[PDB]
Formats: C-alpha cells, structure tokens, sequence
C-alpha cells in the first residue's frame, strides 16, 4: 500500500483521476481516495494547506489505512541555483525552517522531542532516482527540503532560511509535518515535488502560472515510482 | 459525556493523570492517552508532546478514536499582558498562529490558507472556566487572544514582531493553535486554560524551568474544577 499526500486539489487531481474502484472518504476537511493505480494499492490524501492540516491528515492516513510508505507530492519554491519551473526536487531530509527552541540547546529548526532533521527513506530515494531515469527531459535535484507555515516570497525571509539552512534546495508548507508524523509512526517517507517558483518577489505570479506544470511534473514522477514497487 | 484534556509536557499532565480512576493507558505515535473517570466524569487525557505537529497529530488521534465532546488545552504559557505574573491563569477567547504568513495571497497575518483567521473558543467552555476561577481567589486571570508558534519566545525582537501583528496577545505558547485548528476541522468545541511560567524575555528559560511546576498546579486546579462543572 502506497500512501500519497498532497495539500491542494490541483496537486492531487492528476493522480485522483487515474485510480480505479475509487472509494472517496472525506473527514475533518481531508479527503481520502483509496483504490488501485495499475494494480498497486494506493491511498491519496488531500490534506489542505500548512503544517497543522498536513499533520492531522497524515495522522488520520497512517492510523486508519496503515500504508507501507508515504510519498509527498506537489509544488515547491526553489532555492537551488539550477532549478527552473517544472524541475523536480527529491528530499534527502526534511527540516522545519520556522522551528526555534534554541533557548534549550536544540539546534535551529529542531523541535523539542524531535530529531534536527527527518531523513527520507533510502529505498524510496533510490526508487525516485529510478523513476527520474524514466523522464529523460526533466531535471531534478536531491537535497534538504525546508518547511514552514509561510509562503516564502520576500528577500528577508529567503535570507533567514539560507542562513540557517545553507544546503536547502527547496521550500514548502507541509513536508516537515508529514515527515515528523511519519517519524513518530515509524513509517518510511519521501518527498518528491516540482518547482513552481523561486521564492522571491515574483513567486505569487510564478506560482499562479506554474502550479499546473509543477503538479504535472510531480505527478508524473509519482506515477512512475508507483509502478517501481 | 466525555472531556478531552490535552497537555504537551509530562509535567503539565502529571497532576491530572494521578486523579483518573480506572485509568487505561495507550502509547501510540509517541503520544499517550489516559482514559477513565474523575469524580464520575468520563475523560481522556492526552500528552501530545511539544510543538504544532505533535499537537495536531495527537489531537487528530484523540478525536477520531475517542470522540470527546469537548477539548480543554492545559499547561504553561509565556505572558504578554502586563498584569500577568507567574502562576496567573490565561483563558483563550480565541487562538491564532503568530507564525503563519500567507499574506502574499490575500490572507491576513497569522491566517493559514483555507482556515479562519482565528479559532474562537466555545462560549459555554469560556463560561465554565470563568466559574472555575470564581473558586480560586488569589489567582489572577486574563481572558483573551492566545498566539501559537513553533518557537519558544525569549527575545525582544520576536516579542516585538508578535505584538506588532497581534497587538492584543495576552499570551504565547506552542500547541494551542494546532489543537484549536484541528478541533475546528473536526467541529469539536475547545478552550485553552493555561498558566504563566515566564514573561517571554531573556530570563524566560530559567523562569520557565523554575515555574513550570507552579503553572502546572495553577492550570490543573482550573481544569479539575471545570471537569466537576461539566
Ligand atoms: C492561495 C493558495 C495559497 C498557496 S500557499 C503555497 C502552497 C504551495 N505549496 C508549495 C510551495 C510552492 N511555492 C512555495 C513558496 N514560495 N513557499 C512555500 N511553499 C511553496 C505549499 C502550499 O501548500
Ligand atoms: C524543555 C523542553 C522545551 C520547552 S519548550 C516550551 C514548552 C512550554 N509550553 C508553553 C510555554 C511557556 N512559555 C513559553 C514561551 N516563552 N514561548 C512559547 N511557549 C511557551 C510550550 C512548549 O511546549
């Protein structure tokens, strides 16, 4: 069973209308779509936006459907210099960019009672790298993904994040909530999203224009990965 | 009739835990659920763990699996209102994310996309708290806005940021908005009833360390009465 999570309707629509014998179960503002994608047991969660919605949705997902693995799909704000819109970002690890409990010796981005970072599953990162070889013309970057309850689009916020997380390749608003929840459940996860913007003055309109591409690019990556297990 | 009670830390849940009769304990997802009774009232006490993600996850589990009728958030807090000293009680009229920012998309500061700007506490629960306070002379209380973020607040800069965007903040902590938002999504009534352990400045780490026991005692007495009245 493959657990698949996206925040927005737009991020989950391409996978939703590809599963067969769909059983739509919407509860607590989440929608769960369960069935089969070419013979593989899936469950697509539409979580809604942000860290709290994602955690709540992921908690309901794992406790009631017990997937074997979790894949986080959708858009992202690019930080890596090589990323253009449509490009894929794969998580090596996930951090809260907006967690700060340093007053008690925790390193920046580390939440009390948690690891500094949540590490993507080694198999799943391997499986995403194989899926990438199936899409010859898509460029991809593997690295740190940072999440916060903010849409990043100002010089000053971008600068804050680059400072504390030099290695960030990309930014979004649900991944660390998904990862932390998976960590606490001991479920393997990977994040595989695509770039809609580069987190600056222009990202609102770039996101506007390029979310469809981002969801196409991301959903193609996930469609592959599904088969590869 | 069933009361959900949520604290983040062991220290914050210990007092109420020792009062549950015929306790049954579950250890799921790094959460722990204490179900049973306190003076005849069916309750379920959750120790969520710290921060917004833990709080949300725990609350989702709590509601989906135990269907409580109301939720009460208990524990410590950082005081922002000037009339507040350590051990004083804070009761939410509403809860907001002080660290949410989607203003790029037409939302007001602290409002998450797809969410209300603020999560309003249940009127009946506010009332019950007010009556519970009427029992505890010599505890000063303040009803008002509670702000949540994934940060312990202890610099003048954070404090300024927060007062500038949420002028009416009475208090600050790290779980309430996560609980309030998941309650909203589940359509379950909530109230935050916490007590002050610090004043969110340079001194708050040691202050917190020193007065977390007091705030737990202060907050726990409030919730005990409320259980009684419910
Ligand atoms: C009016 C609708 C509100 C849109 S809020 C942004 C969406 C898109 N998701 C990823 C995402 C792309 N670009 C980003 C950026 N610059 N910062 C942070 N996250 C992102 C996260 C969140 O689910
Ligand atoms: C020792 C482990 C790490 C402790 S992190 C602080 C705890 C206490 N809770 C309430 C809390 C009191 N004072 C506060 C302040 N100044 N800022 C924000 N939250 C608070 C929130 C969080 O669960």
């Amino acid at each position: 069973k493959i657990g698949i999570i996206g925040a927005m309707q737009q991020e989950v629509a391409i996978l939703k209308d590809l599963i067969e014998d769909v059983q739509e179960v919407n509860q607590a503002g989440c929608t769960f779509y369960s069935g089969q994608i070419q013979g593989v047991d899936v469950v697509l969660l539409q979580s809604g936006i942000g860290k709290v919605s994602a955690a709540l949705g992921t908690a309901l997902l794992i406790s009631q459907y017990a997937p074997d693995v979790v894949i986080n799909t959708g858009s992202a704000g690019g930080f890596d210099a090589s990323l253009n819109v449509g490009d894929v970002v794969i998580s090596s690890e996930v951090r809260h960019h907006d967690a700060d409990v340093t007053a008690f010796g925790y390193e920046i981005g580390q939440m009390a009672g948690q690891p500094a970072a949540f590490k993507a599953d080694e198999k799943l990162m391997t499986v995403a790298e194989q899926a990438l070889a199936q899409l010859p013309n898509t460029h991809a970057v593997r690295g740190l993904i940072c999440t916060g309850d903010a849409f990043v689009c100002t010089a000053e916020r971008q600068q804050f994040i680059r400072q504390h997380f030099p290695s960030v390749v990309a930014v979004e608003m649900e991944a660390s909530a998904i990862a932390q929840t998976c960590h606490q459940f001991k479920v393997p996860f990977v994040v595989v999203r695509a770039i809609s913007d580069v987190a600056d003055k222009e990202s609102p309109l770039s996101f506007e224009e390029f979310l469809p591409l981002a969801a196409k690019s991301s959903s193609a990556m996930v469609l592959k990965m599904v088969e590869l297990l």
